[PDB]
C-alpha cells in the first residue's frame, strides 16, 4: 500500500506521512520549497521500516502533478491514499486584497486539490480502490474576516470533495476532508491567542497529530463505508 | 420615476437572472443589468424593467475581469448615484467526467463563478461602506451543497460561493451591509431540455414537491433578502429546491 | 386565508400574528397564560382590518390541540398558516437537571410541534395545500451548556420539520422552521449582554420583527418551492 | 484480563450495539452490556465479550428511567472501578403515517431515544468530571438529517439527540470529556429483510457507494471516537452512510 502527501515536508503535512508510515503505507513526500526538509522527513518515514522519497512539485501546475502520480505509481507500483494538504494563505481585509493575492490562493489550494485528484483517478479507476483525503479548514465553514481568498477555497474542497466522491464511488474510491481547526503547528500574541482560546470548547490548541490521526483512519478498512464527508477535528469550536 | 434605491444584477439578460431585475424592479430597485454577449437581450429586459416605471440600463462587462467590474461598478454608481444591492447571478458551466475535464474547463468556470463573484464583492464594497448599508446576495447551487458527477468545477466555484458569502457577510457586518446566498434546485430555465424524459423523471424523484421550480421562486427569494424584511440575516445560504436538499 | 399562531399572546408570536394580520390573513391567538394579554392582540389584529379570536389550548395535550384546530376551521373555514412558536425554557447545568425540567420543555417545545402538526395535517389534506412554519432557535443548531432540554427540542424541531415536509408535500403543503438568535424580546445585565454583543457579526441584537417578517415570508405565495428548510435569523453569529 | 479503561453499551444485545461492543473489546475497553428484555441474547455478548480478554457483564436497564438508568452506572463503576466509555445506541422505532401516528407510538420513541441519551449523559457525568475525561459518543441515523415519511417520532429523536450532543459537548468539553455522535445510513442488520427487493432496489439508488453498509462500519467509527485518536474531535456528528448524505 502506498500514500502520497502534498505539502509534507512540515507541519499537519509531516506528522500525516509519519502517521501513515506508522500504518505500514509507503509514503511519498511532496514538497514545493526545502529540499533538506523534506529529506529529513523521509528519513523519519524510513525509520518506521516502510519505503518513502520526495518529489518537488507545484501542484498548481497539471503538468508537475501529471509527473508526480507517475513517479509514485512507478516506485511503488500503486497509489491507494492520496492525501491533498499543501496549501497557503495571503490574508487581506476585502479591500486591500490584490488580484495576485486571490489567484495564488485559488491555483494553490482550489486548483491544486483538483489537479491532484484529477492526475491520481486513472491509476485508482484501474485499481478500483483508493482513498482520497483533502485538507479544509473551520474557516472554511465558518468564514473568516481577512481571508476571503483562503475561505473561497477550503469551502469549495468541500464542494470538490462531495462531487469527486459522488463520481468515483462506483468505482471503490472514497473522497473526504478533514476540516482543522486551530492547531498549535499552524500558530502569535498571548493576548491573541488568549482570545482564540475562548472560541475552543476544549479550551487548549489541537495538535498535528489530532489532524494526523483523523487523516490515517479516513485512509484505513475502517473507513470503507465513509464518503464525501467532511471531519472538523476543531475541539468544539465549531459544530 | 427614478428610485431612491438601486441595484445591479450580473448575469442578467435572460433567466433566473433576468426575473431576478424584473422581480428587484417590481419592489422599487433602479436595476442595471449586466450581460457578457448578447447586448440585444440585455436591452430587451432594460426596456421590460423600465416599463415598470423605474430606471435601468444595460452594461457589459466580463465579471472575471477585475477592471470591468470596477468600471462597470462606477457606472451603476454614477448613473443612480448609489449601489443599494448587488446580486450575483453570472455564471456558467463546463461539464465533464473528472478523468476528461480539460485545464481551460476548470480555469474558465472558477474564474468566471468564483473569481466573479469575489470581485464584484470588492469593487462593491467602498460604495457599500460609504453608504454604511447594502445588500450583496450571491446565487449558489443545490450542487454547491451535495456534490454532482460531471460538475467537479461548478460544484467548486458555487461551494466556494458558499464561503465567499460567509467571509464578506463576517468582514461588512460591521458597517451595515448584509451578504447573503441563494442556492436553487432544478430550476426548468437551467434546463436546455435536450435531455430526455426519463432523465427529468428521475431528477424529478430527487424533489418531494414533484416538480421543477420557476426562475420566479428564485427571484422572490432574491427580493426577500434585498429588502428591509432581511435585515438581520447575514451569512446564510437560502434553498430553494422543492425539498430536494434539507 | 386563515392563520393560527402558537404562544401568540406576546413576544414573537404576538408579532407574528401582527405581521401575518398586515399580509391579510383572518389570526386566530393561541394562548397558555393570561386571557387578557391574548384579547389585546386580538384587538390589534382587528385594527388591521382582519377577523381574528383567542383560543386557550395547552399545545403539550393532544385533546386539547384537537379541539383547537376544529374550532380555527369552524369559525374561519379553513387552515392555510399555522406557525408553532409556543415554546418554554427550564434551565439547569446537566448534572443539576430536575426530571420535571426534561418532561416539561420536551411535551411542551417538541411534542407541541408534534401535536399540532398532527392535528393540522387533516384539514390541509383536504385542500391540498397548507403553509407549516415551526420556531427554533440558533442554540437548537449550536448547543449551549444549561439548556441541555431546551436544545434537543429545537434540534428536534428541526428534524421533525424535515419529516414532515418530506411526508407532506405530495399533497401541496411546505413545513419549514425559522431559527432567531439573540432576539430583544426574549431578553440581563448589560455585561452579559455586551459578551453576547461580541458573538454576533451584525452587533446588535434582533427584534421581534425580523422573525415575524421572515415567517410571514414563509407563509407567502413567494415561497411556494421552499420546503423542509431551516432559516437562521440571528444576525450572522450562525452560518 | 481487567483492563484499565471500561465501556459501558445501552442496547448492546444485538445489531450495531454487539458490533460496537465487541470493537470496544478488541480495543481493549472492559464492556458492560446493557439490554431491556432479552437477557439471553446479552449474555451470550458477554461471552463473546471475554473471549477477547477482557472483562464484561450484562445489566438489565429501561433508558427512558433515570432511576434504572443511575443504578446501571454505579454498577458499572463499581465493577469496572471507572466509565470511559459511554455509548448511547438504545433506541426503537415505532413507524406510522403523520396523520395516524397514536400517541402512545410519539411517547416511547421520544422516552427511550431522546430522554434515554439525556438520562445516561446525566448519570453518567459526575464519575466522568470525576475522572476529567471520558468519550460519549450517541448513535443518530442520517434520518435524522434528512428525514423520512413514516418517522416523525423517530427522527424528531434522532435530530434531538445531535442537538442534545453539542449541548452537553459544551458543557462537558473543560472538563476533558468529548461527546459526539454517530449517524448510520442503511446498514444491513436495521433491516427486517421483511421489505421486498424493490424496496431494497429503491434505497440502493440513494447511496454512492451502491451497497448497504455493515454493523462493523458503524463499531469501527464509534470505537475510534472513543480513543485516544479522536481527542480534539469533539460536538461532531460523523456520518457512515457510503455517501448518501454528505
Ligand atoms: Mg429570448
Ligand atoms: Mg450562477
Ligand atoms: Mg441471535
Ligand atoms: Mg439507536
Amino acid at each position: 500500500k502506498s500514500a502520497l502527501v502534498t505539502g509534507a515536508s512540515r507541519g499537519i503535512g509531516r506528522s500525516i506521512a509519519l502517521q501513515l508510515a506508522e500504518e505500514g503505507y509507503n509514503v511519498a513526500v511532496n514538497y514545493a520549497g526545502s529540499k533538506e526538509k523534506a529529506e529529513a522527513v523521509v528519513e523519519e518515514i524510513k525509520a518506521k521500516g516502510v519505503d518513502s522519497f520526495a518529489i518537488q512539485a507545484n501542484v498548481a501546475d497539471a503538468d508537475e502533478v501529471k509527473a508526480m502520480i507517475k513517479e509514485v505509481v512507478s516506485q511503488f507500483g500503486s497509489l491507494d491514499v492520496l492525501v491533498n494538504n499543501a496549501g497557503i494563505t495571503r490574508d487581506n481585509l476585502l479591500m486591500r486584497m490584490k488580484e495576485q493575492e486571490w489567484d495564488d490562493v485559488i491555483d494553490t489550494n482550489l486548483k491544486g486539490v483538483f489537479n491532484c485528484i484529477q492526475k491520481a483517478t486513472p491509476q485508482m479507476l484501474r485499481q478500483r480502490s483508493g482513498a482520497i483525503i483533502n485538507l479544509s479548514s473551520v474557516v472554511g465553514a465558518v468564514g473568516n474576516p481577512g481571508q476571503a481568498n483562503y475561505v473561497a477555497t477550503k469551502a469549495g474542497v468541500i464542494g470538490l470533495t462531495k462531487s469527486a466522491a459522488r463520481e468515483l464511488a462506483s468505482r471503490g474510491i472514497t473522497v473526504n476532508a478533514v476540516a482543522p481547526g486551530f492547531i498549535v503547528s499552524d500558530m502569535l500574541s498571548d493576548e491573541l491567542k488568549e482570545q482564540m482560546l475562548t472560541q475552543i470548547p476544549l479550551a487548549r490548541f489541537g495538535q498535528d497529530t489530532d489532524i494526523a490521526n483523523t487523516v490515517a483512519f479516513l485512509a484505513s478498512d475502517k473507513a470503507k463505508y465513509i464518503t464525501g464527508q467532511t471531519i472538523h477535528v476543531n475541539g468544539g469550536m465549531y459544530m
